[PDB]
């Protein structure tokens, strides 16, 4: 008889989609002529009434050319990139054979399904109800399929013990008219909000420059529901230039914990026509040379927020090609003293990452040298009081580069961890810390999440570290998402024992999902 | 002082759209404060009765490793791919500075536009009245470019005496819920009724496999107006299948002239996955195997069509691994004789093109021999009675291969004019016979389009033959459209006077033209 191969995935399952993919099957029809039913049954803890249907689907055959390459799947199911279509499953690439709604624990998903004489693939569909937890964890197994009548034989290829989690498509491709979002930013303000900012890419997914803004969504219940969207930062015609050369990109957020005023800092990138600003920001001070830093705050919980402030001036050397924020994140040091991550291009047109600081609640900021040549994107954290840790991307590739600075970036110090202990693709990564005080744990602990790779941006994994970074355990991850992506990601506390994560996933441009601490640490 | 570069364009004026682009400006302003003023001139010929507005718009500057490359603009104004957004012009790439609706033959654009101490883009959009006829030709003329209150030197790049025709965007990127459409076929029925044929690509632009249907434009006022689309070959879920693994497409269409019964082949092809037909058909001669050989018949002038026809059988001869249609158009000989262009991937994986034809009205298709090795898209023509001409893509590159026959393609001579007289760069090409009895010239002529070029899809191009393809005089050529597209056309005689062309153009996925007859020969 033939063999039913079965491969679960391990992707985030959009509360608001209509489809989502949990299971692939693949059937190689050389005695079978009909599949007649799969039977689905979900774990004993799995909360049922949470669930709103689940569907399988016939996706038809192989080109002829490719059996035998352990494809499971002949095209993507469901988009993240067509604008306004990416709730549903393409209806032209899949069949709804079966649908059973309100299911129970134990599922049967008649399809009486006339088979290809060759490679047939199925694929099951979860659907959730609009108003589930964001920690519920979903679990399941096959446990029968007919085949003429007959059980046939399952080989899965996919591992025991696949926890299923939910998360939010806070963005999607086409949402309020833009094509695309991008650059991850995420933090909780002292009144438990979540704020999450991102690039709004109107026209295509390419950086800066182009029409760009920073749009944020806020969230006052744990990352379940989002407001609508606000702009914080948008320069539309500024110097009577078209809109698409008055981007603004690569947003940093941070929460004065002192005060709980937000900044949101940004590069404003004005003219340079239609080409990528990081080839086309030059050296001298103004908008008509060289990109903006600009900032912008907020008094009221993200609710509002003032006119750009252009603090260009007060950290950008004249030699430098580009100085922009590390997308992501900045911190409020234990003693009070505001701190962004920061790169710029220098006179050789090699990049550089380092910090910029302010110790008078942001109203005048300072860089002083770079951690590591030949370095782009950066987080940093506080790792022991005084001591910032930077964590960076590195062109060299394979590995993030770790330093640490006890004074605020003038002097630097290779870190253990460095080219070593965190792999990557080269890509952003986010790094936060967070005290014993502030978590059920009562340690103080670093998060850490990237693609877990060094190939290709997939596999985005959450890291903690219970040693200040010496070392990740390979016990205390969770892998949210196996698909391909953009690979950015931004993490945050939502509460003292639930993780927040707003990242570019393979199933929504703006994906957040939450989870529990005892999950990753057990 | 500083100098205002002019490039005037040579793209087809789409009557329906909101902009169309008619000048290019640049000013480099070294010395220049502000641009004051655009005074342009229509041709004393023009009808301003059927011009609707005309536009200035500012576009910015331009990055500053491109200056001195001669680029008269920093991005494409106007989209003719995005779905839904390729009537008007990107607003976020031009700021509509002036305009003027219902204008005179002198008109005056006040910008007052502060410039930019650089580079510096202008351009002039033209919009026609929604009813305006498809023979309207416009001229026009830049006066005069005030700048700080000053005439500023002008210099032209582009030739004197540019004649702007107008066009009709039958199929815009995104109608009908597709998101591409490609292959153009064109007929003109006894009637005088012109039906285009073409690829309905939903998902993209990609060739089959794909979920793609053939569909068909009505027109009855010759063109100028085009009835709601038809379909006439659509096979849906055909053998429990997915859509997207039963597309049809690369239609050929032909009237029957004795009867006035139309008739519409394509190749169905059935599996596969989602992977390229033309490497994904084997031999064999059923759905499961090969790319069927699908007919559908009209015998309403157009307005409805049969179930499809599978010829496959007839024609088809097991060992090849994918058997189609020339898209395009195919022909009734004086005898009565039905037509199609043919091309089969013989059984060592090289495609030859031919012919099939009929002589029963259709009932019944035979294919001979092949006219030439390693060919593949062609069209034939009956050049004088008896005598098929076929003009063959070749993939040997840089012309057309021209063969003739005298037995329906048991034997083929190679033509005078083949591999020498028309340049392409591996493209479709158009290729139709009008005899003296049948155009207002009295002559037999050769009508022929294509990208007239070795390289690149542009400058798509009407030549003209008065010695049976003997000679193509360049004097007897009309360059439609300087723009890059997907470079498919197709040809016929709308009347006795003007000729009709539905191709894949620069501004819109299906462009319809009418060229009078002494426009081309003169």
């Amino acid at each position: 008889s033939d063999t039913v191969f079965v491969r679960e995935t391990q992707i985030p399952v959009l509360i608001e989609r209509q489809d989502n993919v949990l299971f692939m099957l693949r059937l190689n029809a050389k005695e079978s002529h009909t599949l007649d039913e799969v039977v689905l049954n979900f774990g004993k803890d799995v909360n049922m009434s949470d669930i709103q249907s689940v569907k399988l689907y016939y996706s038809g055959t192989e080109a002829r050319q490719n059996y035998g390459k352990n494809f499971f799947a002949p095209v993507s199911y469901i988009s993240s990139h067509t604008p306004g279509k990416t709730l549903a499953a393409n209806p032209s690439y899949s069949i709804n054979k079966s649908q059973v709604n309100n299911p129970k624990r134990k599922v049967a998903l008649k399809a009486n399904q006339k088979l290809f004489p060759g490679i047939n693939y199925f694929w099951i569909s979860l659907q959730m109800k609009p108003d589930a937890s964001l920690l519920d964890k979903v679990a399941a197994k096959i446990a029968a399929i007919k085949v003429d009548n007959k059980e046939a034989l399952m080989h899965t290829v996919s591992p025991e013990n696949i926890v299923h989690r939910v998360g939010v498509g806070v963005r999607h491709a086409g949402d309020d008219g833009s094509a695309s979002f991008r650059i991850p930013g995420l933090v909780t303000t002292n009144k438990g909000t979540l704020l999450g900012v991102y690039d709004v890419r109107y026209n295509n997914s390419a950086d800066l420059q182009e029409h760009v803004d920073i749009g944020l969504s806020r969230s006052v219940d744990g990352g379940k529901t989002w407001e609508k969207m606000r702009l914080p930062l948008a320069f539309g015609e500024t110097g009577d230039l078209p809109a698409a050369q008055n981007g603004v990109g690569d947003p940093s957020i941070l929460v004065d914990t002192k005060t709980n005023t937000v900044w949101v800092v940004a590069a404003w990138t004005h003219g340079m026509g239609n080409q990528r600003a990081w080839w086309s920001s030059y050296p001298g001070m103004d908008m008509n040379h060289t990109a903006q830093l600009v900032l912008s705050k907020s008094t009221d919980d993200g609710k509002t927020w003032s006119k750009p402030i252009n603090i260009t001036e007060q950290v950008k050397d004249p030699s430098w090609y580009f100085l922009l924020q590390g997308p992501g994140r900045g911190i409020t040091m234990q003693d009070g003293t505001l701190v962004f991550p920061i790169q710029f291009i220098d006179s050789t047109r090699v990049p550089n990452a380092g910090i910029m600081y302010s110790k008078d609640r942001g109203e005048t900021w300072k860089i002083h040298n770079y951690a590591r040549t030949n370095t782009t994107e950066a987080q940093v954290a506080e790792v022991e009081p005084g001591v910032l840790m930077l964590n960076m991307r590195d062109n060299r590739g394979g590995s993030r580069a770790i330093s640490t600075t006890k004074d605020l970036g003038k002097t630097w110090t290779e870190h253990s961890s460095s080219r070593k202990a965190l792999q990557e693709p080269v890509c952003m990564a986010s790094l936060i810390s967070v005290k014993a005080k502030d978590n059920v744990l009562n340690k103080d602990i670093l998060l850490f999440s990237n693609p877990n790779t060094v190939k290709g941006r997939h596999h985005i994994t959450i890291k903690a570290s219970l040693d200040g970074g010496v070392t990740w355990l390979p016990e205390h991850q969770v892998m949210l998402d196996e698909g391909e992506g953009w690979g950015y990601s931004c993490l945050t506390m939502i509460d003292k024992e639930t993780i927040g994560i707003l990242y570019e996933s393979s199933v929504a441009h703006m994906t957040f999902q939450a989870v529990q601490l005892r999950d990753i640490i057990k």
